[PDB]
């Protein structure tokens, strides 16, 4: 399978690309395939620190056999890189940054997190879901909070895969409407249903996973859409918890839930070394 | 007629308090009346900067003929300050925390600002009211945008003064319920109605004056607060508009209106002068 | 009675001296006497900030008519200083740097605090102590806690005034030996008796005054030199508790002696104004 | 003599203005005339700290009998300001932020230190001036060093007094075109002739007053302008020293000249309270 | 022979595992064994910069053929790094943190300093003494100083090497009793003896290792415990002098000892990662 | 060759060890020639944060199979750093200070940049230069700026190549005379010419190659010191344009030239990393 030369969205994988690198990051994990990237650097560019995502990151190449470094108008820190190192995961703000060192790196870029979306997280948590019910089509994922990056990639990731998906949020707090129009447009094609809306008890009604992440009156707004035993008992009878940390105890969700048997945060984590593993390989490999 | 000890809210006045200190405000304004606190001492402790509270804290009591100075637990530093100044203006976050240096300070106690409330911009938008339209009692107050803790003591004052008032915040931003039902309770007995709504133009609807503040996604969930053209136009024919500063022009209010024919927000912002001339005549005359 | 233009040492002022100060401070508080120094300014120069300091200065200068200013090599600064204001109230860490201030200013320097002393916080004890116990001479004071400024401060002045003073302290955080012996050396003609102990129930036996500040393993170090209801029962019937401020209940004493009817501290805070005025008429005058 | 209403350079004021301003510095210093701004503000907005600013500006006001406070858009901030406050002295980078002030404010503003002039400094020098040599016209004036505010001030203040002026800089360091062309514009007038020159000691020539200030490589670039004895022997017999502070010893002077008996530095420095309290006196009079 | 899966105190070491380290250690230093982690990856987390500890637990990683990687509550942030990496170095404050990452994190967590202790440098600094002298038991060890971190992994390590130990400190600095009480205990079965003295001397007296750190009224407190020519005099013949650094010369350490040839601070400093190696390996291997 | 220990100036390179450097370079990039520091580590100390240097630095020994690691008086800090790695590539501002290092260390020291010279960058741009006309000697490098510590570096090393060189700046911001000398007095056995001109037209006039860098009255001194069409066309056809980065668009470079088809920017950046490699396998080969 043929990729894009950069995951600065979910968006820039079709249901034939996504499949094929959630397939790759299993077969990785697992040892039944090894890739390598050896002779090759790592530059990470982080407009913001991020512990959990550098060593994810990190980790992930030297397992691979490649090495890291972390990291003026953009074009020209850009093209100095590119001559540098073979591929650049970068954290910022705005997309439209992302997208301009994308444009010059001459190099792969990897969408390490940016206001708009966190194409990686999903990828570990689609693999997440994969192994905890052996499959993904079908199955329904129930989104409760601020509708953020990672409700941006979800909505898209779901679709791409065959998930329904269900994004209950606050009223001013909305989901971006080009992309959950995005992501209608691909769950028509693979047989999915998207919602958007206010009740995170009518999202969550048999629901297989309950997601959540950190809130942006907070209280009062935001109050309802707390993952709690009463958020999993309405939820479909095996349903997992899945959380992208980091994670604010008493807010979104509970510690009862959170160091509860349906939690599968730890995993999630993990699997976000296998995910980056994988996306490091097709780009760069 | 006799004031309680301090104004560490604008309910510490009831009615009679109010209109009292109002009046005083206004003779003083216009020399009908003369007050003088020399050989006093006003001590001001800011835990939050605020030049514009400052300063005219400051003039106000020098024009009294008294002296400003800007200034471990609570209780030993207002004892010692009790010991050396004869009154404090005090900003602090939580209102409890005012209540704790009134409560062993031994000096009267003002409230330059908290979380909770501002009663002293208040009294000094219920001066400017009062000299553009002659009276309070019957006049219609609408404010639009956060229910903060100016739209609190707006909700007490104008209630106070049979003044009805019509407060539109977005979804989970209402006044703190314990308030508007406080001022709803005065409503009743001063003939004014105390409304909370959701539609601003519900609210602007013959309003004799538009009142906003700073806002607390964000533009999604504000926009429509904003007074601009379109919402004067849906207020009384002569509606005028009060913002106490300070302004982002361009989310509550527009430019237009700021600096337009309607606006008395710098005749506002100077009635803070004599509003707490006369709170501090009256609490250390 | 004539002064030295400055006071930067409690030493700056001999018996005579020292009685003269603080009489002139019982008259300016009971209005037997009055000063003025309109036209007069006073400039505060503290390196290190100090709030409690500030404002019994501040207050200070304003009762006697004066105003208040709160503010390259310091010969420089002093000159210029020198010509704008009358007198200047420095707060250093170096005593050396103090005397430069003196040395160039041309103008009166008094000591607002310096590592090595506190002269005023102490006429300000002296003050308080007469007002308790009618006499200085003959009297026994403790200091239980680290010889600091203030200690030295009191080691000097009580031994001017016939007033015996007992310093306990740990092993290593005893009184400067320098200042010790020019007590002791000043107590011998004033038939008074300077003792520096480790023990801080000797040094408590009798004592009509017991007195600490706050402390410099540092547990297990000072724990046994808390002026708490034990030490308390030491102390001579009429006893009085004093303590510089800020304290932290718990450590150098319990709120329970703090609050209790034996304490003065507030008396004594109060008294740094009186003190204060008495020396800016003294050496402003 | 009608003053305009600010001074924000010191080309603010004609030669008529400038000599009725020094007049009534000279009046208020013997006390041959007295002036009184009771009940007046003078607030004081430093973006940058400077206490010898600060100081002399504000016993300048104490001594006139008014007060002083020291303290979003301008327009704002200079527009509530004017409704509390009766006078502006501000010190910032920008000239233009000064106008913008002045534009709004709706009272004077006097410009207490900007990147581009210091009028205050040079009504303070040329106050000096005329006490030490009983005149100003025809006498020459050398300043050396970098073509700062203090420097366009000079050339200005100098050429509206007919005093001759000979500003020696590195050749990039010369003074804004602008200011020297006005000057000799002025000086075609005044008699007066100036000269923006290279060498000074060429400058120093026959020169009755040499002036410094600190220099902006930088060292070889600098070092020849300093005064020094031997720059000062190249100058008039009865030639004095003047620096407005704060002073680099071993860079643009040497000790012993600052320190010398031609230096005039101490008097100059005290001279920017008579200075300054004769222009509050003339723009808020 | 066997170790427990962290090193979190030297006590987590019995007898037999000290030495299996110490010989480990000398071995890998030689050359005369081998050992790799390849694949494997250390994770730095330093709570207190170290850049001195950080090199050389990286450098030791290198050497092992492994990687590095320089890194809410603890439980959260353990369980995730334990997802990441193979094993754990940090530098807390509390030891009870230290603690909380063991129990959560998965993988062995070594203590690379805490309040409580310093094992990792006590390993190095028996390497050390074993090279200079070819053993260890029957030695005696002098540590004068602050009873700290290293002083109680000192009294630990020097017991169980049956190495006797002399720890003369200040009367407030006094090592944690508790671990002077293990210490004794284990001694009492290796032969060697356990001292927790007041003066330097007594304790250098026939002290083969003169041994100091950095200093918690400073003065006068410790500068008896300085290690000087003087006090060195009084060890034995062949006294050698360690400091784990850095070093504060002209307090607890002149430069002329230092420098001499006594000193083996350098060795001692080289050895942290010649002992780290061998930590390394022993718990991840 | 054989080269000396470290690499502070350029001038620690005669003119047969500058060759063999570069011929080094030339055969590692292209592969005609393999080295190897497995098992070492190179030590990174920037008292200055550079990720350009850092980047080009770490890639090089990450190409040549060795660790990099980034990193109290210095010969502490060097001897201690000298027992854990291989290799120091350091960025001070004082060359003494780097000196000092190369002292103490013990291990090869390399001048990553100083506020002296900058001899990778140099070696850097020389390599691109004759990649650019296969030939360095007879070539004419003018420069245009501030003479600084690249300027420096050009001087000897173009000299040592057989490569005229014409700096031109400012006045006041010439290059150090000493190394105009050091580099004259080169030239005159390699038969290029050395010019310290004022004159960028004139310097520009016939060279292959117009070098800048950023600037040091800031516009109105370096203006003309602008690399554009103009100078441009003052020099040779196949004129090549050097800038070592970063660069402001405007001051010494327009965005035309740097992004137009003369630059060179983009390759010479690249080669720091072929340069270093060389530097870094000479020195610790």
């Amino acid at each position: 399978t043929r990729f894009r030369p950069d995951l600065l969205s979910l968006d820039d994988l079709d249901e034939a690309q996504l499949h094929a690198l959630l397939t790759l990051a299993h077969q990785l994990k697992r040892g039944e395939r090894v890739a390598n990237l050896h002779g090759k650097v790592l530059g990470l560019v982080f407009l913001k620190a991020s512990t959990r995502t550098r060593v994810s990151f990190t980790v992930a190449m030297y397992q691979l056999g490649g090495q890291v470094i972390d990291l003026e108008p953009v074009r020209d820190t850009a093209r100095v890189l590119g001559r540098y190192v073979d591929g650049l995961a970068i954290r910022t703000f705005a997309q439209t940054e992302l997208e301009e060192y994308a444009h010059y790196a001459g190099i792969p870029v990897i969408n390490a997190l940016t206001d708009h979306e966190h194409p990686c997280q999903v990828v570990a948590d689609l693999l997440t879901i994969r192994e905890n019910f052996g499959r993904l089509a079908g199955l329904k994922l129930a989104y409760v909070g601020d509708g953020n990056n990672v409700a941006h990639s979800l909505l898209l990731g779901c679709a791409k895969v065959g998930m329904s998906i269900a994004v209950a949020t606050p009223e001013g707090f909305t989901p971006d409407p080009a992309v959950s129009a995005r992501a209608s447009e691909i769950a028509g094609r693979t047989g999915a249903e998207v919602q958007i809306l206010r009740d995170p008890f009518e999202a969550a009604r048999g629901a297989h996973i309950l997601y959540t992440d950190v809130w942006t009156h907070r209280l009062q707004l935001f109050e309802q859409y707390q993952i709690n035993a009463a958020l999993l008992n309405c939820a479909a009878a095996e349903a997992i918890v899945l959380h992208c940390l980091p994670a604010h105890r008493g807010e979104e969700i509970t510690d009862e839930v959170m160091e509860g048997p349906r939690s599968r945060i730890w995993d999630e984590a993990e699997n976000r070394l296998h995910a980056q593993k994988a996306v490091l390989a097709a780009l760069m490999g």
